[PDB]
């Protein structure tokens, strides 16, 4: 195949993966973001990568946003909320993140294929993700690539989409939009 | 209005701007890759986030990859390929990056909507991104998301394309991984 071809290949995927996902749970996301003082986002590898991406147009966007295991991460408070990337749901770093969390009485939210992993278990409120082996012998998720690609795709996207819906919500748009990026 | 309605207006965005992309490009880049002994990746901000995406799973296939500007990123010799995302071509460190490479008889790639920029003028392999005046004017190149989004979410998408691509050259798929 051509490179453009696998891209579109890729974007097939998407499609599939996307609209999939339950509104009422995400709509509930954007919520919580603008209520808690805090934002921690988390998730290992490429999801980590993503996770970060996340925080960092969250930042731009001017809430008090922060990446779960960085150098000059804040301490959580009570209320403050945590999302977390994770496909399997059983990641044991942030299996800790999640319980640790809720320890300190803040609001956990997972973004997972699994609901009942032990990351899922523990979070207030569960994104679904496709991927489960349910949906792929359903017809509702197929994949080309290699394990995570798409799930850390549909991370990203997903994440993109709560900005708009947080622009939204705040009356913003891509022209408006003062951004609180880095000067030096 | 809904989370998942804005997910679509993403993929609605991509791909209008996705498939616009130059094959013989792109595949001459998979088979730089496969020539040069060592990969760098490159970016700042959220492309440099990709890039890292990027290395990552060249790692994975064994390829010898790096991220320029890490604690272990090790000196470029002559014939080494370096991959650069820059929206605009022209962020500073990059720059750097891009002229430090070629003056030490690297291979440049760099992947920006801006071919004349300063880092495109550096480069020995562009591979032009949606997103110029031009494509602006035309009515073909629209998005509704904060500046990058679009570029960047592209960035992704392309570089896990081009993981496609050589794992077809490779003889491998996602199973072998």
């Amino acid at each position: 195949l051509k490179t453009t071809e696998y891209v579109a290949e890729i974007l097939n995927e998407l499609h599939n993966s996307a609209a999939y996902i339950s509104n009422e749970e995400a709509d509930q996301l954007a919520d919580h973001i603008l209520s808690s003082h805090q934002i921690f986002t988390a998730g290992a590898g490429r999801s980590g990568l993503m996770a970060k991406s996340f925080a960092m147009r969250l930042m731009h966007m001017g809430f008090n946003a922060h990446i779960v295991g960085e150098i000059l991460t804040p301490p959580l408070a009570e209320g403050d909320l945590v999302i977390i990337g994770s496909g399997s749901g059983e990641t044991k770093s942030l299996i800790h993140t999640a319980a640790k969390a809720k320890s300190l009485h803040g609001i956990v939210a997972a973004l997972t294929i699994n609901p009942e992993s032990s990351i899922g278990k523990q979070a207030d409120l569960i994104i679904r993700m496709p991927g489960s082996p349910k949906d792929q012998s359903n017809g509702s998720y197929k994949t080309i690539q290699p394990m995570g690609s798409l799930f850390e795709q549909t991370l990203l996207l997903f994440y993109d989409a709560v900005i708009l819906k947080l622009m939204e919500k705040k009356g913003l748009d891509s022209e408006t939009m003062f951004t609180h990026h880095a000067n030096l």
